Order: C-alpha cells, then structure tokens, then sequence
C-alpha cells in the first residue's frame, strides 16, 4: 500500500527454460492491466543473464521489479533437492521476503499465461483469509485416477475441502502477519518434515494440510486452468492458463505451450525482438 505498486507478483524460477518462460508469464500480465505492476524476484536461482535482461524488460513493459535475497534459517529443516528448496521458498517465508509496507502479493507460477488484469485478483475478496489459491480441476473426468486427492489420506483429511493448486495464490501480506501464518507454517512443515516422505508437493501439501487452521480462500475456479485437469470447455472462462505436467501424456513443457496457448508463439518472439534490439543498440 502507499507509494507500493497496484499489483505485485512474486515468482520463482530456476533454469534457461522456466526463464524463458518467466519473460513470457510477466508480457502476458502486462497485455492485460493498465494498473501499474512491480515483480518481486527470488534472487538466489536466477541466472546472471536474466537478471541483466530485467531492466530492458521493465522498461520495454513499464513495470518496477525488486531482487529478494532471504537466507534460509539454520533452524529450519533444509532441502537438499533443488526443486523441494525453491518449494520452500514458494511458501515457507511469505512474511520476511517482502516490506511491512506492503499489503498484498501474488505468486503467479513462471510457467503461466495471463490472459486477464491481475488488479482482479487483488480486489477479490477473502473474507477474513490470509491467502487464497484456485482448486484443482475435477471437469476432465478421463484423468480421475490421477487424482490422488480424491482418495486414500487427503480424501480422508480433507473431509470435502477443495484440493487447492499452489501455481497460483493471492496473499493479504497484512492478515498473514496479523496471524503468524508464517511463523505456524515454518513450524507445522519443520515438524512434518522429519518424515522424509511426507510434504511431496511441498508448496501445494504444506496450505492444504494447513488449511483448517490458516484459512484458504477458495478462489473461483476460472483464476486457474491446467490441460491436465480441466476441459477444454472450461478453457474459454480461463483467467489465467497454467503449463502443468501431464502424468498421463508426459507430453514436453515447449510443445505443451505452443499447442494449448496460441498467443505464446506471439510472446515468445516478442520477447527475442527485444533481445535482439538491445543486443544491436
Ligand atoms: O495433512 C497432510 C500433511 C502431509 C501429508 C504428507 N504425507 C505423506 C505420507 O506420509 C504422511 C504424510 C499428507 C498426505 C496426505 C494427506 N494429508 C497430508
Ligand atoms: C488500457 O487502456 C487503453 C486505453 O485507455 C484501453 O484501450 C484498454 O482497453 C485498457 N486495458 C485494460 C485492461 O484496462
């Protein structure tokens, strides 16, 4: 809030493919909003050629960005997988990465496609929630067997609950203050975590387990289509498109993009012209 930008996404990536994607997933937030947009960026994962390349995109695009480093606490329990510690830092420290001055940010994965103004998703409401994240698709019945949640322990601990996908969510920074949301987190995956099969989609697992004591807003389902699991009737009420892996097809994250989304071809080259104009310039 104060002199803070109207939207403000946070996101992670780690390697030349989910950058490159990240590029696509920050053009496609900009198409859509007039509202003015800061990125805030996980520092530590970024290649040094991105990192250069942000101020040519913030400028081509006319948003504001800001490098986050937070180390991650000796008391904490570590994750010796990369994946597992970019989860970690997904959910673990919604609270210390960002300024007591600002009220609100978004996580939009970097493997998103936006096609809607992101100021919507900072006006919805949450009634009381310190987060809120989309659930998961039950509309393409064909992939029902690869719902795990739908039986077995999250069937029986969900007790009817939405399943909510990590790739997206909308954190009230003031209300999860407010509650210690983060210091409760920190403290239930600390003590989960001492089995090591336990937490397997860490960033998705850790709310959702959480979610009867640290609530979840259960956004309307449109804020996030995945192919994997939701039909392609749906698609056309999506606010925002998601490059999920298929268990089923295992079909590559390049040829997903370019098939399901056609407007990415559009971004993708867009995203080059401005490589090559500051390459020559
Ligand atoms: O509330 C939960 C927290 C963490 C996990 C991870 N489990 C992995 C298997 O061993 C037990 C821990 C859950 C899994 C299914 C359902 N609820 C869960
Ligand atoms: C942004 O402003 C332009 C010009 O006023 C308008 O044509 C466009 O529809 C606006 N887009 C959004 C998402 O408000």
């Amino acid at each position: 809030k104060t002199e803070h930008a109207e939207i403000n996404i946070f996101s992670v990536a780690s390697g030349h493919l989910y950058e490159r994607m990240l590029n696509i997933m920050m053009a496609s937030v900009m198409h859509h909003t007039n509202h003015t947009v800061k990125f805030w960026f996980i520092e530590q994962f970024l290649s040094p050629s991105f990192k250069d390349f942000i101020p040519h995109m913030a400028a081509e695009y006319g948003f504001k960005y800001e490098m986050v480093t937070y180390k991650w606490p000796h008391w904490l329990r570590q994750q010796k997988e990369k994946q597992r510690e970019i989860w970690g830092y997904k959910i673990l420290f919604l609270d210390v990465l960002f300024p007591l001055s600002l009220d609100k940010v978004i996580f939009v994965d970097a493997d998103q496609i936006v096609r809607t103004d992101m100021y919507d998703l900072v006006e919805h409401p949450l009634d009381g929630a310190p987060y809120g994240f989309a659930p998961m698709c039950d509309s393409r019945v064909e992939m029902e067997g690869y719902r795990f949640w739908k039986t077995g322990y999250w069937a029986n601990y969900l007790k009817g609950k939405p399943y909510h996908i990590s790739a997206l969510y909308v954190v009230d920074l003031q209300r999860f203050r407010e509650l210690a949301a983060g210091d409760r987190l920190r403290q239930q995956y600390h003590a989960l975590s001492a089995d090591p099969n336990s937490l397997a989609n860490l960033d998705q697992d850790l709310p959702n387990h959480m979610q009867f004591t640290i609530p979840i807003a259960t956004l309307p389902q449109e804020w996030l289509w995945c192919e994997t699991w939701c039909s392609d009737e749906t698609l056309k009420d999506a606010r925002t498109i998601d490059l999920c892996n298929n268990p089923m097809t295992k079909e590559p994250k390049l040829d997903r993009a370019r098939r399901q989304v056609p407007e990415w071809t559009k971004y993708d080259e867009e995203i080059a012209e401005l490589a090559r104009r500051v390459r020559e310039g």
